């Protein structure tokens, strides 16, 4: 069953009332829930402007207390294409950069409904080559990996598919990534409801990011159906057993492991989807980030 | 684990070799496969031609020994929209008729990749609309229900879905149907291979039957994606515990009870994929068959 | 999820307050909710006693309509060990006459707390006996099967094992038996609460048929532990999805497979425990008790 | 699937062949399968003598290069009681040593068939109680967790039971435990064969270190029947997806949760009973260990 601590959360009235408030009232609300997370120290924060393809792209820039040479992790947030933003996972960056000792590079990219499909992904590949072409600058020698929690885990998994033989990226860490369109599978009719991530919420945000069914079958909204997964980065992929996206996350290291990518996959039980962005109130969150910072230490460094 | 028989025969060489030899070949072994079971006498047997929209359809009329009034059974033929046809499946369908003490007719769709998608839809929605006018010629006043087994169970949810507001079905038995597109569901990734119907099988179907990718998201090849089914037949869904298959069709089973439509869904443990069709090898598959035969005694009849 | 008939019915206070209320009161409140449903005619019922080896033991005996000769199924009620009669079970054991069109001799076994383990199992076993050696007087020559549902499916199981070297049993019928200690399965730690069987009422059973920790161990209460399930008669287990005995079910279905004993497993999705006993108002009911019907005209009679 | 890094390892011979070789043969095996992983430097190893109620237990002591002062990780050993030992395990306990920046004291509990049930126990017990007496000998005041793997994760599981209200153990993990008897489980049916650790193992062990069957419902065996799990240490208990034992792991999980105690449990996908043994080979047994030491670090430290 659900961790009591989780249950007593939900029934407690923690919900985002996405699809049944303005998207500025569910954005606002999601800042509250995710921003009033404790703020932990780093060495020095900076807000940048990448020059993208199609927009100035800010992002935040997270150094660690450790000395350098650094790995830099690229960050995309997640909130369903449509809400969430740097601000608000200001907190849950700063427990990434301190837990991998790497710098940290979270990436405002375009959101719906005023940026549809593709926006969300030009934006975030285009961050990730600058990225890598601009190490220099943040003592990141040590190379690149990309990361992302849901809608950001998705556009991770797409800017790793489109980096292939471009970019050098280490490693992709995939927190309960969306992998594509899912009209069947048994975690999503099982948690379609009551789990904080509803399918009435899956189905709204492809409402607002999507331009029209054809979308759906485009790897850079799904990319379980890209042609050729070979060659791409190990990855983390962290799923949560009460979260009606787990099961195509699961399908997706399957198909990453049969064609041969290195995949260490991880079921959080006892968990939601989102727990992560709440590791004050969900002490497994805070494990989950310790199992992040274990493995870019690893491969950044070659460190325990 | 797999019955231990089912187990014994897969590894004692039971297979269609789908993709791996001719579509003559694949045609041949399946007909010897399903066609070798026992044919139960039935009191007559009829061949028809039922005058299609696009074709002349063949069909095959079995008559029960009990007396009339009778049901009507549309009974469309699985093999992935490719291999099978009436005859190979005269042994199941005289097994049926007998369980039902129905009369069922059996229907020769136009095949992949002879014919695409739609013209299996199409000449089993036309030879469903034909016998429902028609159903006196049968002494069928009882009415008429419709079933098929893998791509048939496919076409006959496509049917319920079509004859909404034209046709009075009583019934859609649904024996492990294929339902749509599946990129993602466990059942699809763990039971890929060993169990008789593979992702590669699946995969040679699809690309023989479907005509672009666009097709993938249309309802009458994946019904599970229509935007309403409320009003449709009740339902009985046949599934089996180790078939890739799985997972979709108990997602359709419960879409059907959450838009109020009456359905029985049963997993068959510790067998796989087309059991049904080696009845005689297989003694869990009398045992479904003789489940089909109480729901339409029960729904014709009001008999036990 | 749920059946939303079964969702409403469950929420609409549909409860028997085991472990909270006196045994007079669960046994009343049990009696009002099974003896509800309508009683199907046959054509004659009687009563009688049979000398068991400890207590003259009740039984109601159902002819059906049909012609003879017959087979017999000896059928045990559920309730825990604890609850139920033959009286509360009289509707669905006329269902089952009707749809088996055989004998049903349904056994008044003692109940606890009045009588602790193993009283319940050696009435089962005396009637069981009996019924073999006497099976002329109930035109009965087509032979003895074994039912029984919940504690009177572990019953049936136990006396199938009991019965191996003595009596001719045709086929044992299982429905969600209760098969011995579960401190582990996912079923029972999923399912523990709200599925109308709870663990609560599980472990307040076993406080009152069982006399020590000890008996857990005995093959008579957990016929799963028992050394050699060889030689057993065919078996067919019905089991619910959301069920918390539904783990260890499955586990006796691959035991007896392993054991070469023929076994139909099916688990019938969307329901809860006790599903049969509720076939007015769960309609998946009626469609278990038509299983149940084929398979027993097939062993018995080898008819459809 | 299985990771098929790990499909192709077990297809090409690696197997320990637990009751089909002599005790001798066994443990000489599983010696040379453990002890072939790389021993990473720490900075001290002291062989140390305990003084235990029944035998002098030998302990080794592992310091992290990190300075002072400590959290003391007491470490049992895996084998089914009756294989393994503090040497074989070295390569594991230096690994977690360096992730962990703790001081591990590795057990050498006696052994079964040699010493039966609850010998393991007792000295395992025996060992943490002088342990936590004696912190000041390894700079160790930062306090004292328990961790084992398979066997060793029962005994640990079964110590933190045992050590309520004695010692204040600040954290149990749980590696893969045995945590009792399990005739049922859908995991133990389903991986009985094929994945390393089988059912004939399982019961093999079982039958060396158990002296009858009511040692099962001894909760020094079962910890899971334990009448009352409040007010134990924090527990991380990792599970494997093919591993025969998952099920009543994530049931341990569970039931601790239920009882207020906090858990965070995890199943690491696609990999079996016993990875973190094999982490040269198995990818994902490095981040497992990686994990161990994200939480020991934060319990003694409260450092990323």
């Amino acid at each position: 069953p659900l961790d009591p601590r989780i249950k007593k959360l939900l029934e407690s009235g923690f919900v985002v009332p996405i699809g049944k408030a303005s998207v500025d009232e569910v954005r606002k609300i999601f800042r509250q829930l995710a921003s009033a997370a404790p703020k932990a120290e780093v060495r020095k924060v900076e807000d940048i402007k990448i020059p993208g393809s199609e927009t100035s792209i800010n992002a935040r820039v997270y150094f660690p207390k450790a000395k350098g040479p650094y790995g830099v992790l690229v960050y995309l947030h997640g909130g369903g294409f449509v809400i969430g933003d740097v601000e608000s996972y200001d907190p849950l960056c700063r427990a990434i950069t301190n837990a991998c000792n790497c710098v940290v590079v979270s990436v405002d990219y375009r959101l719906a409904p005023e940026y549809k499909f593709p926006s969300a992904v030009i934006d975030s590949f285009d961050a990730t080559n600058w990225i890598y072409n601009n190490l220099d600058k943040f003592d990141g020698e040590m190379g690149i990996a990309i990361a992302g929690d849901s809608a950001g885990g998705n556009l991770a998994a797409v800017v790793a598919l489109l980096s292939k033989g471009k970019l050098d990226l280490k490693y992709q860490i995939l927190i309960y990534p969306a992998v594509g369109f899912d009209s069947v599978s048994r975690s999503m009719i099982e948690y379609s409801d009551g789990f904080f991530l509803t399918r009435e919420h899956i189905e709204w945000f492809g409402s607002q990011y999507l331009r029209s069914p054809a979308d759906l079958l485009d790897f850079r909204f799904s990319p379980i159906i890209a042609q050729d997964l070979s060659g791409l980065p190990p990855a983390l992929i962290i799923t949560a057993e009460y979260d009606p996206l787990r099961d195509p996350e699961e399908a997706y290291a399957n198909r990453l492991l049969q064609a041969g990518v290195p995949v260490t996959s991880v079921r959080f039980n006892n968990v939601i989807h989102g727990f992560l962005s709440f590791f004050p109130l969900i002490d497994q969150g805070k494990d989950a980030i310790g199992l992040i910072g274990s493995v870019l230490r690893r491969t950044f460094y070659d460190k325990s």
